[PDB]
């Protein structure tokens, strides 16, 4: 599973830190924000098996049906690499897992930072999501549509700053993705949830809070805050963009470096 989600290193020092790309993205993104802590710490980065810049062949339809396995592989990684002290950003997608993750080894993380992260994609009673079964399918539909269509319009927004760099980076990784597996791990995210879960959390969390994310609501920001108990404090970025890491990697490197370790 290494050479499988191209795993890597670089830096060096008795810490060692996490990067942990999410939805469309691949490892990649963390570059233009990597340099800045690569001469502290003991960076690793590697690629979800649904990302475009990983064969294929290891994404099987029967498997990841769920976050879960997801959780694995990433744990897999950890063990080969055989590590216990180590720091997990984890975006998106990644947010998650490292979420999960942080229970199934409290020890192997110190401090859980996450960025753009979120519980429910869906919208429960009690609950903001910011996306409910109409503005799910609505997109849905027009993605196994024309996805060469449907990556042109969301890019945009995502980012949604004026970067056109840090906007066009975003739809690379997206084509790369082979669509069936883009589909899928959509449906995945949005038919996933892990809300109580939460408070099981021991690692001291972190959540990062966008000027406006196209895809967490704000007061989300607030509700992880809620239901973590450990030390966990859910700083902000002043700037715009769902996926800072390249947005602008200015700001979150220097704010990352605030938390971690």
């Amino acid at each position: 599973i290494l050479e499988a989600l191209n795993v890597r290193v670089v830096g060096t020092g008795d810490r060692i830190l996490f990067l942990a790309h999410g939805f469309g993205t691949d490892q990649s993104a963390w570059h233009l924000i990597l340099p800045y802590f690569t001469q502290n710490y003991r960076v690793v980065l590697y690629d979800l098996v649904c990302a475009g810049s990983v064969n294929p062949d290891y994404f099987d339809f029967n498997r990841y049906t769920t976050l879960d396995p997801y959780v694995d592989d990433l744990l897999n990684i950890v063990d080969s690499l055989g590590i216990q002290n180590c720091a997990y950003v984890g975006h998106s997608v990644s947010a998650m897992i490292g979420i999960i993750a942080s229970i199934r080894r409290p020890e192997l993380f110190s401090k859980l930072i996450l960025i753009g992260f979120s519980p429910r994609f869906l919208n429960d009673e009690d609950y903001h999501g910011g996306f409910e079964e109409g503005e799910i399918e609505k997109v849905f539909s027009a993605m196994e549509a024309n996805y060469e269509a449907w990556v042109h319009g969301f890019a945009p927004l995502a980012v949604g700053a004026d970067v056109p760099a840090a906007v066009r980076e975003f739809s690379r990784t997206l084509f790369n993705m082979r669509p069936d597996i883009s589909l899928f791990v959509s449906r995945t995210v949005f038919n996933s949830d892990l809300r109580g879960v939460l408070g099981l959390v021991r690692v001291p969390t972190c959540v990062i809070q966008t000027a406006k994310d196209v895809s967490v609501p704000a007061s989300v920001a607030e509700y992880l805050r809620s239901h973590l108990g450990g030390d966990t404090t859910v700083e902000t970025l002043k700037t715009e963009g769902h996926l800072p890491q390249l947005s602008a990697p200015a700001q979150l490197a220097q704010f990352l470096r605030r938390a971690l370790p």
